[PDB]
């Protein structure tokens, strides 16, 4: 709604800035503290700032909203070197155009949303065993031999019992067929077994474009054409495979494995042959369910029949295939040890296909073009455990990232609470701006700070999150972090972290920029100094902070002494930017009395809870 970026430039950029219509911020070495913080909250929109800051923190101008932008590779702070957020290009300059310069902004700005959220995620890797609202993003990081990942992601294209095609959705360009193959079927899987393998550039494609999950991988290779392959984790058969016997000489059962059964048997007037080797790829998957977590066979649509049988439990068209190619891919799940969940995928059994529904997928999906999306879509079909986080109990730690206040979520708040209230990270959308490429409602804020703070349970803006995170866990979230303090100030995250001891009035908690201007907009509009600070923060709706910690900081920390409590500040390796009971209670008060309904509880239990203590 109302939390702005300063856009800082560097100097050999100022001069453009001028010339805009956002407003200017001339700094000037000295600026106070306390200076920035009232200059700062004169401004409603995102800003742009010049002159020198060479004498301020990293976490100090993060809490501040600062965004670096220059030509130069970064910006001396008094703290680290800073990387820059935001390099402007030489010809941008420079021909001094203010629109191609803002774009440029606005570019690299929409690219920094994912330094936000995978700082997040990784404090989640770190600390938790499910994810929920999961997609691809998840997927590609996590260890599947001990996260859980579970969501609810848009399914693709498929085939059974039952058909439904379409929809059709538009699409884009992606690898070839055959490694674009292995890019959605290759994740949990330690041993795989691939059938009709050919030449291995496939696979060595795959290892040059994925070397992580194939050097995971245990690669038996099987035909009479394959070459040598030095990499040691490719054992080459050059055997020609009929029954399950050639597969089984070639496995530990001593020891447990996931293993994943990949079949692309062809062969060089008809091909009722071609026919006979699908349904081998098939019938010698479904022999050896048991020690298969899974199987995917190649499956070349006949041209005389016009219906007929075969062992599935999806069929679906293949990414970067041609658009006359009329092959799909069959997926089968199989009973054998696997790191998924994936009994929800009906077990592979005897299928029935109309010729003519299958003609049409590839006419729908198949093309050069195509399959960036479906190849996507494939992936998290096959490989998340499909779950409802709000309606899932769980035994193990938890993260539910970005997927709360998703638009199918909407008038659920209370479960949606009940899940940041256990949660080991959670994130809810909080920004009123309005508010584009995110299709979120957003929870209010004043709202959330009531409900969500608890002893064990941290309740901050995005921004704050993440500068309470450079503080705790420095390598986790490094100092150095691109990312946009603005964009993470759209979000609540809540964080399964104790409150700080000492207490200490740490950037994390304590920013309010801007507070000086709500004041006086509360009470042009809708009328009624530390009790007044708590009715205008809650009042505003424009901040999300820890009650708790809040409260234990006013309290417990601060009378005390100005010299033995700064001291317990440095120590805390902890910085700011500003220099009883009843006060907080009459606060309370007045804002459940202004209103109630719409709240509070809660309120209530902060008030029973003040007078206590
Ligand atoms: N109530 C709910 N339960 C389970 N999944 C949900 C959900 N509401 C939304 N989702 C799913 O969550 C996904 C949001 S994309 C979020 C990605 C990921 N959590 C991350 O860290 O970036 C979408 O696939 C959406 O379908
Ligand atoms: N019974 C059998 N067992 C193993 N491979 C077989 C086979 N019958 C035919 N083949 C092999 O199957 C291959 C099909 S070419 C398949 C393409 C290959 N997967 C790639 O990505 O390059 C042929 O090279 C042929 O040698
Ligand atoms: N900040 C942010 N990061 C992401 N990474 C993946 N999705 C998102 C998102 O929606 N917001
Ligand atoms: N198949 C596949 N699709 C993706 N889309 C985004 N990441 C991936 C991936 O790792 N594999």
């Amino acid at each position: 709604p109302e939390p702005h970026a300063v856009l800082y430039v560097t100097n050999e950029l100022s001069h453009i800035v001028k010339d805009g219509f956002l407003p200017i911020w001339k700094l000037t070495g000295d600026e106070s503290l306390n200076d920035l913080w009232l200059e700062n909250g004169k401004y409603a929109t995102d800003v742009y700032a010049y002159g020198d800051v060479s004498k301020w923190t990293i976490r100090q101008l993060r809490g501040h909203g600062f965004i670096f932008i220059s030509t130069h590779k970064n910006v001396q702070l008094a703290d680290i070197i800073k990387t820059v957020d935001v390099r402007i290009p030489r010809e941008v300059a420079r021909s001094h155009d203010m629109k191609a310069f803002e774009n440029e902004i606005g570019r690299r700005r929409i690219r920094m949303r994912k330094g936000f959220g995978d700082a997040l995620r990784n404090y989640a890797f770190k600390m938790a065993i499910e994810f929920h609202g999961s997609e691809a993003e998840t997927l590609n990081d996590a260890n599947p031999r001990l996260h859980k990942i579970y969501g609810m992601p848009e399914i693709p294209p498929l085939y059974m019992e039952y058909a439904e095609i379409g929809t059709r959705f538009d699409d884009e360009p992606t690898d070839e067929k055959l490694v674009s193959m292995l890019d959605y079927i290759v994740y949990s899987a330690e041993e795989v077994h691939y059938i009709g393998c050919g030449d291995l550039r496939t696979l060595m494609q795959f290892k040059k474009r994925s070397p992580g999950r194939f050097r995971r991988v245990l690669w038996h290779v099987y035909d009479p054409i394959a070459p040598e392959c030095s990499d040691p984790n490719v054992i080459v058969h050059n055997i020609m495979v009929d029954s399950k016997k050639d597969i089984l000489k070639h496995m530990n059962f001593l020891k447990r494995v996931e293993r994943l059964f990949i079949w692309d048997v062809s062969s060089d007037e008809w091909e009722t042959t071609r026919f006979a080797e699908d349904r081998l790829g098939e019938e010698i998957a479904y022999e050896m369910g048991g020690a298969f977590s899974s199987a995917l066979i190649k499956h070349r649509i006949p041209n005389s029949k016009d219906e007929y049988h075969c062992i599935s439990t999806y069929l679906f068209p293949q990414p970067g295939a041609d658009a006359d190619m009329y092959e799909l891919r069959n997926f089968m799940r199989l009973r054998g040890y696997s790191h998924v969940d994936r009994h929800m995928h009906p077990d592979a059994s005897v299928t029935k296909v109309v010729s003519r529904d299958v003609r049409k997928m590839v006419e729908l999906y198949h093309g050069r073009d195509r399959g960036r999306f479906l190849k996507k879509r494939l992936f998290e079909h096959l490989h998340i455990v499909r779950k409802n986080g709000l309606l899932h109990e769980s035994d193990e730690p938890r993260a539910d990232l970005f997927y709360l206040t998703n638009r199918c979520n909407m008038g659920l708040e209370p479960s949606i609470y009940e899940v940041m209230k256990k949660s080991v990270i959670a994130t809810a959308w909080v920004g009123r701006a309005p508010l584009y490429d995110y299709d979120d409602f957003a929870l209010p804020r004043s709202t959330v700070m009531l409900n969500g703070s608890y002893r064990d349970i941290r309740i901050l803006d995005g921004n704050g999150a993440i500068l309470f995170l450079m503080w705790r866990y420095p390598d986790i979230v490094k100092k150095d972090l691109t990312y946009d303090p603005a964009w993470a100030m759209n979000f609540a995250v809540s964080l399964k972290e104790p409150i700080p001891d000492p207490p200490v009035p740490d950037i994390s908690l304590c920013r309010f920029i801007g507070l000086r201007v709500e004041s006086s907009v509360l009470r042009v509009r809708n009328p009624t100094d530390l009790s007044g600070h708590l009715y205008v923060t809650l009042m505003s709706g424009a901040y999300v902070t820890d009650l708790f910690w809040w409260f234990k900081m006013i309290l417990d920390w601060s009378a005390q002494n100005r010299e033995q409590k700064l001291r317990d500040l440095k120590r805390s390796a902890a910085e700011v930017i500003e220099w009883v009971r009843n006060d907080l209670i009459a606060a309370l008060r007045e804002y459940k009395r202004k209103m109630g309904m719409r709240e509070g509880a809660s309120i209530d239990s902060w008030l029973e809870l003040l007078r206590h203590l």
